[PDB]
């Protein structure tokens, strides 16, 4: 089927209403015209973002109520160990709070100051921890990637003459290591291919260089390879997973994200003297390596999430769903990046608001516009995310400008889907009242998540 | 609005095993072709009944972690007491572990052998307690609700003339009570109007009978009297619901139904001799006045649930959910009841089933075809649940061949809907097809829930 | 250990506090002296009663996220069916809400107008079911049963002396069957021995008579079998357990007791006619055979909790809380039945105010005293339980008047039975302070649940 | 009253194996003798940490089920910012995973480089976040709270005097702030009086120095004031805690301690420029000021836990059932820490195993005994914890070689006291036959983590 139903049943529900347009108008403006700044009571269907906003299953919420809160030696850390090591294949997990726990662990560990770190495509709190410890960010995505109208297939792929080219440049050992994210979040969610991945892993093994995945939306990746990659069709996702990260030495997760959870990440390591190195400081940002920052119950839940992630039906509706969304926006004509991704549509902000320059804000002006007109949250993706350039201080400018409809994981219907594209496409109907923002207060990194700004 | 979106968000979710068709086809072999006898872990969308299968929300499932379980005096009875008498205004409530608990007292308290109770067709548990107790059952519902076929407004309609007639033919002194159901679930789930409650209470209260309600789905009942009654339209449904039971000295309420709970019920009145009565008896089958057969926490998930049942947008969702699946049966020709009833829709299997005779089971038939195209479970309501005459061996046989698409609140979404309404429509293309059944086990009591069949 | 420490950790918690003896005493005399008359909040420690009050576990509490609520067919009551199966070795079983819808159930389905059931002693709502069905209760437990300062083991044994007399007198198809309840409960929750059981097994189907099991208390009856009964120490209490339910044909269960839950209960029977009709019945009074007026949730509980019951340590544990209670209030010289049952400690109120006559109601007056003096609230067992004869009008007049300082499971500690000891010697001290108490209203059965009285 | 019975009563219970022995000496062996190894399966009562073990009310779990997950603005976020400013009575708070998050954000805000942190004794994470950050440690604890056998209250109080002599010899300039932790861990949970916290609020205000305050047992140093300092006798537990606040420019928090929870922390501070770098770091480690790294559930149970914690019985009970434990072994002649603190007792195994020299390990040895003859784990906190010098492969040689009995709150009773004090008395009365133990295996870091041993 184009659009499966939910291949679940609704056990609980929490209830939903809108704020009028009056109300709003005043809640943007207090907020800076952040979106990120408003209140979860003000907002209607919030799709700010996917992270720790899942659903969890009635099996999680059992497994909720068997938290082993022990300090060391709980049921739920071996539990979810053991998981991991399965599914993922990785000898050592170091559980973290969530995500960019496992990051900042990975980047103290792996960089010397001055290397370079390559990847596909940058990340916020990705960027900021490379640099922070010392190392340049190198991009080796495909130009393509960049091309926000460009419907081509697994964009996330990483451009091997540019891998190749930045190690006849900078030396193999000035290479920290390479990040491979899948999918890689600000194309688009945009998948990478096993072909790449493996082609990653040759190339690199064959001059001494590191590869550690960002596993946050691997199960979404996956799907994108059992419908997409020739070959993969009748294999598991859980094979295909399996495979995806056997070309990697190691991994972060944000568990927030594909692992079905509210909160939850780690950091999977197959190296001994890594994993020692790993446990010594997780004890000092996190917590001991026995649950690293998360009681027990979410341990748990986190490993059950994981397991029921792998469910054919489960990640098909997940990504058809967001397909949904972004199928009728394009067939009214609303302009979006293609071809739309794992977990979010991306409006293009570029083309939304062609009357406006990115030094604007489009999309961070587009987000407040679309709040105002529809009580529907959504993320700056484009020059406000991008943060300020370390060496001369202007601003990043990426060619993707965007807006993220963020869809979490098992909590609408489609019925929530038609919503949110009537509201998109009316506000549409005059994009040219959307009007320049600038920065009444930037904060020195990370800018994103609390900066305000003034209309122009 | 025809078919609004859903006016809450899921917070978890019930797993399904998604098995497809040729494994369901199995099961329902291993099941004798009886849907009664499928197990829930192998059914992906459960139509059996409306009754208990509700999902509860976040506010309840925390009102779950708060059961004072006393065995008298718990802080969830007074809750839930304090609860019904402002929602509905009856004086007293005496909470039992469902309706036919509720049921049972009353019909012990209000009925002395030899005389009538009176109402709007029946219910089997309702008149079983009824009989029991010495009553003889007549019907004084409208004409027009016993045509399967006419679409009309109200069709749960007390006929004010019948009671006339029964009141002038036996006296007054010989009616026990009249029995008004709302909604009516013998017609297919039709409201009664508020013109017909205040009709029946005022020729009622001349002659000093008695009115109690059967306040099962009367949720649903409000709602219809808001969206087809002249007057109603600046009235809430908590003011439609208390007006309505103005009209009455009393209710039974199954709360599994339109108090979205999984378990309870209780019984309501206003006199204080019929009160202490009550409390009387509640003992001897269900538990004190201040628990009636209920754990704590779920006086207390009840007590919230009624409240979160007045909700507006929530009801209306509900009842237009069911309108949805009858639309899209009805614009495609499939034979359905009418109009659309609050809570189920009804499929003709005689008209469905033309080529066969009742004799070879249209419904339970169909029943079986439905699950195997669709993984949905539906109940058998025709000659097989109508039992089979033991003194004679004949079946009963009853006008209504129908199988029941039950919905229960909160648990489907439209994309369920459709995969019901796509398999039957499927089904419908080529109805000639489908085979009739024949007895191979039948016991000699309650057929309908473990009788077996093989095709013809 | 006399007094072993609790074999389970505090996983949650509930507060607990006093009101001031100002405020009590105005509270007994608006419940009218009777304690079930007063609320849960102003409670300090609850021993009303141990039905339905127990702590339940994490693992149950598991099982409660994964409630199948499908109305057949449901995993929930597949587990619970197949638990008693194994544990208590009947072939079939038929969920009822609690203990009392059992007992309605084998009183209608087992019971001839005129015929005698003969007991170990009576019990409340037994009796009242008994005679409702139209049968005669006769007692057939050994006189010393009666004899509440008398300290022999195994007080709840029937004397076979007197079910053949009964049997002699009678004849054996005038007896519906025997009721033989373990532990029995008005005796101060006094054990059955092994041998006894064989014996009335071996004699009553000599004769063709059935034998039917009250299993409320079973495992704390399983416990004194492997404590005292020679032969025993070595088996399990499964294995014990087991072997017991060998020497019936069926049993009634309150889950509300043993099972550790907060409500369940269930009938079990060998006899497939017997199945049959006890499932047409089921449907008029409880629900569906398939969940018996219980969600499955709580046929989960019910299934989970009945094997933790199984624990050796965790039984030892139960009984010897209880008996701590009794040693500390025997240490001190108060009066109470002896030797101390498996679920309370019941004061002697007899000796406790010897100066009132068994008229004056001394058990029920106690009971208010001991809840003005130490906010403990614990339950008439006395002439006020016992009814009125329905031959003659006059009050039962048991031997034991006492009362019931009642011990949920896993509930409290040591510590709070060290605050009880306290409050009781308190009491006792001036224990000729205690006043006559007369009816001002008495319910037409089961009057002690909601009867009220004044001071004489 | 000495030693007052349980302010609350058990609403669900942890499960737990009872292992014998015989059985418990093969999980230690498994162990390598070394109770950081035994998994918690196999442990009946766990002193390992009063961190995140904490057994939560019913009201906290009905706040588990209420948990608005959104990303930014959830109402969870604002119950704890509300609570925390109404109940600490600081102006800003922002929310961390747990306690070392919010010393990571504060050591990064409040230090330059070369800049002195003087505090009362030092913990290891704070400490470690103090030194990484450019920081010297000063201990300004009176010379006296370094004598483990001195019975003295008030113990963790700073010496004005050493306060002084650093302002004097540094210059205020030069101090970043001062950390004053109640109570103070490294002394026993020794607690700080509030005549010692204004004396240090004036001085350091006089000369512009900040004061935070590491509140992590805050509670429990609430109840030493109201029990032990003149004045506050007519003072609640809330009046004291918000005085002690007063007293300081900020704090961080560990809520796995006083606020009962499993997980999470805060940061708080008075100064808005603070406040506004706090929200631009947390953002780098943690998550949003609005949630940062909890879910919106465990917010919702920290702002409760929070609030139950004040209340008068359950702090007294809390810390009156250690000094039930520490008195108990006192009075059997077992050398311990004194005078006892607020959240665990620390065996002296210097003195407990006097045969034994420091490099036989006495405390771990001791640690594995106590295991064997109770099930019961608890923490070295000697020679082993404090690691080998690796420049010269010595020991570090602590002058404390403790085991550490650390009791989580609300989750055990005084009959487990009883279990754990019997043991390690019966223990003492043959200390002698106590065997060293030896190094098998010892990783280069973090030994005490993951070594193994064998006995001498
Ligand atoms: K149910
Ligand atoms: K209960
Ligand atoms: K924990
Ligand atoms: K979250």
């Amino acid at each position: 089927m184009n659009y499966p139903a939910e291949p679940f049943r609704i056990k609980s529900v929490e209830t939903v209403s809108m704020i009028p347009r009056d109300e709003r108008l005043k809640k943007m403006q207090e907020a800076g015209y952040n979106t990120f700044l408003l209140n979860s009571k003000d907002i209607y269907i919030d799709l700010l973002t996917d992270s720790g906003t899942n659903a969890m299953s009635d099996k999680q919420w059992a497994g909720m109520m068997m938290g082993d809160e022990a300090y060391a030696g709980s049921e739920n850390f071996y539990h979810l160990e053991r998981t991991v090591q399965e599914l993922f294949g990785f000898k050592h997990i170091v559980p973290t709070h969530q995500g960019r726990g496992a990051e900042n662990l990975l980047s103290q560990l792996a960089i010397k100051p001055g290397q370079y770190v390559a990847g596909n495509m940058y990340f916020t709190t990705t960027r900021y921890h490379q640099e922070k410890n010392g190392a340049v960010f190198v991009d080796i995505v495909r130009d393509e990637a960049h091309d926000a109208g460009l419907n081509i297939a697994f964009k996330g792929d990483i451009d091997l003459k540019k891998l190749q080219k930045l190690i006849d440049e900078k030396g193999a050992e000035n290479i920290a290591y390479i990040c491979l994210a899948v999918t890689v979040n600000l194309a688009g969610g945009q998948p990478v291919s096993m072909a790449n991945m493996r082609a990653v892993r040759e190339l690199t093994e064959a001059h001494g260089i590191k590869v550690f995945y960002d596993a946050t939306r691997c199960v979404e990746n996956a799907y994108f390879i059992k419908e997409q990659e020739q070959g993969f069709e009748n294999k598991s996702i859980a094979e295909i997973v399996h495979e995806m990260f056997s070309y990697a030495d190691g991994c972060t997760m944000s568990g927030k994200k594909d692992c079905l959870v509210n909160i939850g990440g780690f950091l999977c390591m197959n190296d001994d003297e890594m994993f020692s190195s790993a446990k010594e400081l997780v004890v000092v940002y996190e917590g001991m390596p026995s649950y690293g920052g998360l009681a027990g119950r979410d341990m748990e839940a986190m490993a059950i999430g994981l397991r029921e992630a792998m469910q054919y039906e489960y990640i098909e509706h997940r990504v058809k769903q967001v397909r949904y969304l972004g199928d009728k926006l394009k067939a009214a004509g609303v302009p979006i990046v293609e071809p739309v991704g794992g977990h979010a549509v991306f409006l293009d902000a570029r083309r939304f608001c062609e009357h406006l320059t990115q030094d604007e804000f489009p999309a961070q002006s587009l987000a407040a516009s679309i709040y105002v007109e529809t009580g529907v949250r959504s993320m700056e993706r484009g020059i406000i995310s991008a943060g300020r350039n370390n060496v001369t201080g202007e601003h990043h400018r990426p060619k993707l400008e965007t807006v993220r409809l963020t869809i979490p994981r098992r909590v609408y219907t489609y019925a929530h889907m038609d919503v949110v594209a009537d509201g998109i496409i009316k506000l549409y109907q005059h994009k040219e009242d959307i009007r320049g923002l600038k920065f009444i207060y930037e904060p020195k990194q990370l800018r994103f998540f609390t900066a305000r700004f003034d209309y122009i």
